């Protein structure tokens, strides 16, 4: 049965199902059996450490974080569920499976019709798809519509996979790679909007402040590792944490700040052979058609301006919350891996953090107002899963549910707030205008 | 006072402590503050990092070896707790926090008297030695020989790191520290008496299997980071896991033997520094004598030959507690990290996993006879704990349990088996004395 193959694929987990196809692709290109082997084993070796590192961050950083929100009596009573919340209930639609299917076929077509250099091969990412379906079968109930709202979203992030991809091959160090899933892209053309706008404003344009210079007037004290563990002293101190567990912290925000990078080498390392005699082959068929592999967000966590971000945006998002009119959604499941959002942010201004922090409050508050008119939607497929209780809470998530993708389309087949379409449908609009040309540049330039 | 104090600094843990006494002796060095930071912060993601990796052998390998041995679970009725277990006891002896300071000043004695060159400062595997005073205490009924047992077991591991130093710097690349405590060095000196019959025997002296010649005859297939991976394969398939928990747990086993060397790095990197000052100050003050910090066990584990050793032996150690004469031990707990046992063996026999093999059979049968003959001990350790319900189900551990520093001490003192002390010390005798000579010829060889 088709549900069987793809739970039993999908549950194989990209431990054990993204080294196959790692290694059947070097086995078919003409590579010894065994180099083929120990690519396949660094790929997922590097996954096993994603895991315990975003696992680290999630029980030391997440308690404390959702310890800050609470702390900070405000009035936002729905609490974001976050993307650990948000994926378990979307896994739970019943396009969860034919979605997977249904995405490699948008990419496939758009393949073969050259629209797009991204060969995704991340089928664990295709849940932020399904909520885009998942919102959509909700509000307009037609099949097809929740159907087509798929292809949409996998269309897109697949080109948000090309429009970023000297992004992600010059600053975060991963060539041969895109990032199409998550909230680091598709947040990621806001962002280019804010680096637009800033670059044609006299003054303002000349505002600098990377994390090299405050290494450049501080030395040891200026070092990212040691950033990590003041943040962290912070971030345990505004949750009330007695000396001991703030102390004790600091280290672990500050062991992000070294392992984390480390975790992530194992790829790279293994990609690099598998590229190179790849490109040595495809460059005479296709005709220098630099394909790009499609993978997991997790690895633009392996910047230390990003984890600066994420940590400094935790009680930032707190008070993005409060001051951002119109929210109802009390920031909290995705408070800890916050530096998702601002990943690629990070990038469009390579390294300013001025303009990252301009950036960040922009992005928060749209996610956090969209996320607050999801609420009903988000709600309907918590009880289309069985998540939340007999208290009848409201369920909002920033995560998916603050998506302008999920949101614009939804505002787009229902015309409720016909003023938030345009408002928001302008700002995205222009920001993948924007996006999209940026890019041109870029093929214009390392070509010629 | 005391008590409340030793808890504060017990519990504020290897990742904060640790930093403490490192920044501080920067400080009295007169080393640079932000240069004196710097390098306590590497040390806490150093121990981060450990405590990650090694919970991954014990979620992973950990259940993978407890469904091997649960075949054997009608023979031997009694479960090996491990030190898992078996550390929670021995923390409820009334010796407990007492043990800290006297093993403390056992060592300030021993090295204003020039007896050792260790300067312990792992205050937490203290237990190993409480252990070794509480089965006292439990045999002999006398609070004064609870005592002497810990000073003896302080002044021998204390002395093992004087006499395994090259070991830890010349096959380990711990320059300037010291293992004394684990399992792992106070059965070293049974490896050293395995490694003089053979080298004496014609013929099995020129023996050898070590890495370096299994990566030329296989290629990848013989690297480290592949090895673990084939015999994640086998340490699924024998706990009768199914195809893909045996591909899932195989990417994981080979994981621990790429990222527990680059989780140890930061511990020497920050160190490091700290040294060669040292060295620059104290070098003339202290006629030129060379101390070495006395750090866990596990930074041992980041030799790729031990975690190999690790995974074979979790099939051996479970056949070998079948055979042994005497054994109602079924080895349990401690088989998720059993390369703790012959740890510096594979430093003794310079890696030769025909050596390594030959000694860790040795070790094993003499460990689990051992825990197999300290059973109502430790039975009474669980019942003065709490551990224990009216069943009369029996405590046993491999780890401590089948110590013979513990075995001999109590053996001594109380006379039970005197057969058994003579067989055991006489052994381990002969061990220790060939461990000693180890060391005299290799200051020798230094002055050379
Ligand atoms: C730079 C290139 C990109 C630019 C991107 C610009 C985005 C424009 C806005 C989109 C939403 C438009 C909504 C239009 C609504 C039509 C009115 C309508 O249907 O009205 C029904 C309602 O009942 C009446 O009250
Ligand atoms: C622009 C690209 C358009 C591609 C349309 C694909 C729509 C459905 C695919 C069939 C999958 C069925 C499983
Ligand atoms: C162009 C062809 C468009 C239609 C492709 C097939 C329908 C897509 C998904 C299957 C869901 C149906 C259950
Ligand atoms: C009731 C069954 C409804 C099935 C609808 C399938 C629609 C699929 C693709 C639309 C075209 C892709 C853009
Ligand atoms: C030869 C080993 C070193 C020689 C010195 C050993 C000092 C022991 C310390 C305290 C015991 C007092 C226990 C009080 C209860
Ligand atoms: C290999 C090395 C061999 C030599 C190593 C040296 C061993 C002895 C040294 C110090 C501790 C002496 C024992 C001190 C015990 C004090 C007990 C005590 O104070 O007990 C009083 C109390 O009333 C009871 O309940």
């Amino acid at each position: 049965m088709f549900t069987e193959i793809m739970r039993y694929v999908l549950d194989l987990g990209p431990t054990v199902m993204l080294p196959i196809v790692v290694i059947l692709f070097s086995l078919l290109l003409k590579m010894k059996p065994g180099d083929a082997f120990k690519s396949g084993i660094h790929i997922g070796i590097g996954f096993v450490g994603i895991g315990l590192v975003i696992g680290l961050m999630l029980d030391s950083i997440g308690p404390a974080a959702k310890a800050m929100a609470e702390a900070f009596d405000i009035n936002l009573k729905v609490v974001d569920i976050g993307w650990p919340g948000s994926s378990p209930m979307t896994w739970a639609s019943q396009i969860a499976l034919i979605a997977i299917p249904i995405a490699i076929v948008v990419n496939l077509v758009m393949l073969m019709t050259r629209m797009t250099r991204v060969v995704n091969v991340d089928i664990w990412n295709i849940w932020h798809m399904t909520f885009t379906g998942a919102l959509v079968h909700i509000a307009t109930g037609s099949y097809a519509l929740a159907i087509v709202g798929v292809v949409v979203h996998a269309a897109f992030v697949y080109k948000l996979g090309d429009w970023f991809a000297k992004d992600t091959r010059d600053f975060f160090g991963l060539d041969g790679i895109a990032i199409p899933h998550g909230t680091s892209a598709y947040l990621g053309p806001i962002a280019v909007l804010v680096d637009t706008v800033i670059e044609k404003i006299p003054g303002l344009n000349r505002i600098h402040f990377s994390a090299d210079d405050v290494q450049k007037r501080f030395g040891a004290f200026g070092e990212p590792v040691t950033i990590g563990f003041v943040m962290g002293l912070v971030i345990g101190l505004l949750a009330g944490y007695e000396i001991k567990a703030v102390l004790q912290l600091a280290v672990k925000t500050a062991a992000v700040m070294l392992l984390m990078p480390r975790v992530i080498k194992p790829i790279m390392d293994g990609l690099t052979p598998i590229a190179k005699q790849a490109r040595s082959r495809l460059q005479a068929k296709f005709g220098g058609q630099d394909f790009l592999i499609g993978l997991d967000p997790a690895l633009l966590l392996g910047h230390t301006s990003v984890v600066s971000a994420s940590l400094i945006f935790i009680p930032l998002t707190i008070l993005i919350a409060v001051v951002t009119p119109g929210n109802q959604v009390l920031p909290f499941g995705d408070l800890a891996t916050i530096g998702f959002f601002v990943a690629m942010a990070v990038a469009v201004h390579q390294g300013n953090l001025f303009r990252t922090l301009i950036s960040g409050v922009i992005i928060m508050s749209i996610t956090l107002w969209i996320a607050t008119q999801t609420i009903g939607l988000h709600t309907q497929l918590a009880a289309n899963a069985g998540s939340l209780t007999g208290d009848g809470s409201l369920v909002a998530s920033m995560d998916q549910g603050g998506s302008p993708i999920t949101y614009l389309l939804v505002q787009a087949l229902t015309l409720e707030n016909v003023i938030g379409l345009v408002a928001i449908g302008a700002l995205y609009g222009i920001g993948i205008f924007l996006t999209w040309r940026r890019a041109k540049r870029f093929a214009a330039q390392a070509e010629s």
